[PDB]
């Protein structure tokens, strides 16, 4: 269920428990893209256990190959890449995260966050410790044509409509107390969507809808 280089393997429960215990912070990145962003977090913060969770595991293989190398050769032993969908988080991920990040989501994860779909929101809450922040970062260019199929029937989510669509209340009901919602124009894309296809420092920016919440009791 975790990537080891180009292959999937069974996560050793003992090693998983020891890694969590040894970490200063456990960060769960839900939706990883090619997981270069998770890798860069892990490299910057060797005391963090950085857990990337994505069902499209083959996309993450380059990151996994790089992370498996010796530290001197760019290895990141504190990066754990998990093959799983968020709506069906396995028990081994329940209540582990000090912080949950949803950066540049696509597909069901994106649609779920925008609509405040219970299975996606509950899955996110399931992996969190009480008090853990949730940070969601959505690039707003997705609402400019061509709009991706997973949101093209939905009106653009803005800070005002996060309230008026009832998303803030759906979040609270499922255990995410919203703290801040804002647009952040000219956000450096490298901070939320690094890729092995794109050189770092390109200067690429985007307006990001940023939501922060805190893990609380549901219902």
């Amino acid at each position: 269920k975790v990537l080891a280089g180009k292959k999937l393997t069974d996560l050793d429960p003992d090693e998983w428990a020891k890694a969590q215990a040894s970490a200063e912070r456990i960060l769960v990145d839900v939706g990883t893209g090619d997981a270069r962003t998770a890798y860069r977090q892990a490299i910057a913060h060797p005391e963090w256990l950085v857990v990337g969770v994505d069902p499209a595991w083959q996309r993450m293989t380059e990151t996994a190959v790089r992370a498996a190398r010796k530290p001197a050769k760019g290895g990141a032993p504190n990066l754990v890449l998990v093959s799983s969908a968020i709506e069906t988080v396995p028990a081994a991920l329940h209540g582990v995260a000090d912080e949950v990040m949803v950066l540049m989501p696509w597909g069901k994860l994106l649609r779920g966050v925008v609509l405040g779909e219970a299975d996606v929101l509950s899955g996110l809450r399931a992996v969190a410790k009480p008090g853990a922040p949730l940070e969601i970062s959505i690039g707003t260019s997705i609402w400019r044509e061509p709009i991706p199929l997973e949101i093209r029937d939905l009106p653009e989510l803005t800070p005002e409509t996060v309230v008026s669509t009832g998303l803030t209340d759906r979040l609270a009901a499922l255990g995410w107390q919203v703290a801040d919602v804002r647009l952040v124009p000219h956000t450096d894309l490298d901070t939320i969507s690094s890729s092995w296809a794109r050189r770092l420092g390109s200067g690429a920016t985007e307006t990001v809808l940023h939501l922060r919440a805190v893990a609380v009791d549901p219902r």
